[PDB]
């Protein structure tokens, strides 16, 4: 040059030490964004330790001193959840995205051109890192080296964020040895507040919520995320690299980058098999995948909650790996009743946003259900004194523990094998207040993808199809498409197709079933019938469990009739609920398949 080269500011590590490829990436976005310092982590103890420190110092975050290395972040909160609104995929045409809703907003992902994006884009990140380090943070989504691996470097100016993908992901020098010359996605956060700032910082928490924007750029490898500093926002190989990007990668290459929980379930005779499910968020997947059975000698392992990246092997097993390296799991509701294997793992080494803490320095949320001793009081997340009469909940609905997965006492002993664990059983499932019985399986692999379109969330009332409505990278009439193409790869093992309902009630509001690690005796019907026991019953639905084929010993007070009634009036409903959804919102793009199993359905209730 004859006067971008940003050597004299690299305060960890050297810029000679990247990979060329890397070092381009780095110095270009260096001379966008202006940081002040570049710290090219290592993903060392040392490093981490001296960030949560500095962190502490300035307020940022805090130490709870009740447990060993745990942090508490109290957010602004403007920036507390994922934007849908504001989170966009960038594609030439706009149905490759999504698919063109009759209604004219599609519920099935947003779609931004290049030119707006592009517009977008210089009006943030010029100069937004100033007075900042720039933070590279190299990562492998998936075990170090194994083949379903991929692997990122995301550039970001919040040391939060680097703490948060320490834990989430695999991350630092190993992962740029590993590297080496091959591609990778390339990701750009920015928490949008350039020093000197703008506006007021609100409890030490940057963001820039007016300009919030969560883009993804498929085509160009690229994920570009400006203005909160939150999660599924900021924490870009999660949600961001290993749904969207992920599965329309997943597309392109014959496999599967799902919002799954992966299980491996052990019956009383010692056989083992894998189980991956997908429930919407809100609906569960950390408690079935961390679940205490309660049913004798049987065993629940945890490979992974959230993200499952699934490929056919030589031999036709449909593996799995969790891309994740821990548990970004929502605070409020867990308990030693609901989870009492999450509660053992975030007692240390854990983060903790916007939950409440103890004046001992423990943490606390709505449905916790462990009493306090007298004397010991509360700050709320919002760090305001707090009482259980008040109308606000001590911690966000959406607050979150971030927790490494080596410390779950469940963990799975493949978690990180690097050819991943055999699918045996694929579990759909969702809040279905009325009509839907606990469990039901598949009449055949078309059948179950019809039923995995068929998913709802909130109530009931939200169409989540395969637990991915926020998720899909790409037209979901394609995703479709594409599950249904798995029935015709040359001897395929195809995964049995079960869905779940734990959310039914009575009339007055009353969960019919009790949940949780009773879940146990579901499980154990599911692996019955992958086993090919003759354990079931045909219905119009699909088959479900025959009179007494259930374990029901030990709850005798469960209303077997209405948890498992199917009604007529309801299915014919339903049915007329699911074609008035898939014409509004998938119309042109849904395949021939899933409207033969709309009409064999409809067919099969009309005969009732
Ligand atoms: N009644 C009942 N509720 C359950 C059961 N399992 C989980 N829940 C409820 O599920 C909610 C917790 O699920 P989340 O951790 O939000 O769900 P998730 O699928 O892990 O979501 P993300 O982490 O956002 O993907 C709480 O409201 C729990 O009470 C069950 O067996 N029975
Ligand atoms: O953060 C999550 O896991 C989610 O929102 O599904
Ligand atoms: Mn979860
Ligand atoms: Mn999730
Ligand atoms: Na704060
Ligand atoms: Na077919």
């Amino acid at each position: 040059q004859l006067h971008l080269d940003f050597s004299a500011k690299v305060i960890q590590g050297s810029l000679d030490s990247l990979p060329q490829e890397v070092r381009k990436f780095v110095e270009g976005n260096a001379q966008l964004c202006q940081p002040e310092y570049i710290h090219i982590c290592d993903g060392s103890e040392e490093e981490y330790g001296r960030l949560l420190a500095h962190m502490q110092e300035e307020g940022v975050i805090r130490k709870l001193k009740k447990y060993d290395n745990c942090w508490l972040a109290l957010t602004d909160p403007r920036d507390v959840a994922r934007i849908e609104s504001k989170t966009v995929i960038i594609t030439q045409e706009q149905r490759d995205t999504v698919p063109i809703p009759k209604s004219g907003q599609s519920q099935l992902g947003r779609w931004m051109s290049e030119e707006d994006f592009e517009k977008a884009f210089n009006a943030r990140f010029p100069g937004c890192m100033k007075g900042r380090t720039m933070y590279v943070i190299p990562f492998s989504m998936g075990p170090l080296g194994s083949p379903l691996a991929k692997i990122g470097i995301e550039l970001t100016d919040s040391p939060y964020v680097v703490a948060s993908m320490r834990i989430m992901t695999r991350m630092g020098t190993s992962v740029l040895e590993a590297l080496g010359d091959g591609e990778f996605i390339k990701c750009l956060h920015s928490v949008g507040c350039p020093l000197p700032l703008k506006k007021p910082l609100v409890n030490n928490w940057a963001c820039n919520p007016e300009l919030t924007l969560i883009a993804h750029l498929p085509d160009r490898r690229e994920i570009i995320s400006f203005g909160s500093g939150y999660g599924g926002n900021s924490l870009l190989g999660k949600k961001c690299f290993a749904l969207r990007i992920a599965s329309r990668l997943a597309k392109e290459e014959g496999w599967l980058a799902e919002h799954m929980l992966i299980l491996g379930i052990t019956n009383p005779e010692g056989k083992k098999k894998y189980l991956a499910a997908a429930f919407p968020s809100a609906c569960g997947k950390t408690n079935l995948a961390m679940m205490n059975p309660t049913l004798p000698g049987w065993k629940v392992e945890c490979v992974g909650d959230d993200i499952a990246w699934m490929k056919f092997d030589a031999q036709g097993n449909l593996r799995a790996i969790n891309p994740e390296n821990g548990f970004f799991g929502v605070a409020p509701g867990t308990s030693v009743k609901t989870n009492p294997n999450a509660i053992k793992t975030i007692q240390k080494n854990t983060i903790f946003t916007n939950v409440a803490e103890t004046s001992d320095g423990g943490v606390y949320w709505e449905g916790i259900d462990e009493p306090l001793a007298p004397g010991v009081t509360i700050t709320s997340w919002k760090n305001k004194e707090w009482r259980p009469q008040d109308e606000e909940p001590c911690a966000h609905p959406n607050s979150r523990f971030c927790t490494p997965a080596s410390q779950c006492p469940i963990i799975d002993p493949a978690w990180e094998s690097p050819e991943g664990v055999p699918i045996e059983g694929i579990i759909f499932g969702g809040r279905r207040p009325a009509g839907v019985p606990l469990v039901y399986e598949a009449l055949s692999w078309q059948h179950g993808v019809f039923v995995g379109a068929a998913m709802r969330s909130e109530g009931g009332i939200m169409h989540d199809p395969f637990a991915m409505r926020p998720f899909f990278g790409y037209n979901f009439g394609k995703y479709l498409a594409h599950w249904l193409s798995m029935a015709h790869r040359p001897a395929a093992k195809l995964p049995k197709i079960f869905h779940v309902n734990w959310f039914r009630k009575d009339k007055n509001g009353k969960f019919l079933w009790p949940g949780f690690g009773e879940n146990s005796r579901v499980l154990e019907w599911m692996f019955g019938r992958i086993e090919g026991e003759d354990s079931a019953k045909l219905t119009p639905i699909g088959y479900v469990p025959k009179e007494d084929a259930l374990n029901l010993k030990g709850l005798g007070d469960v209303n077997v009739e209405e948890l498992f009634g199917i009604s007529k009036e309801f299915w014919e409903k339903e049915v007329e609920e699911i074609d008035k959804y898939l014409e509004d919102q998938v119309n042109a793009d849904l395949p021939y398949e899933i409207e033969r199993e709309l009409r064999a359905l409809k067919q099969r209730i009309s005969q009732m």
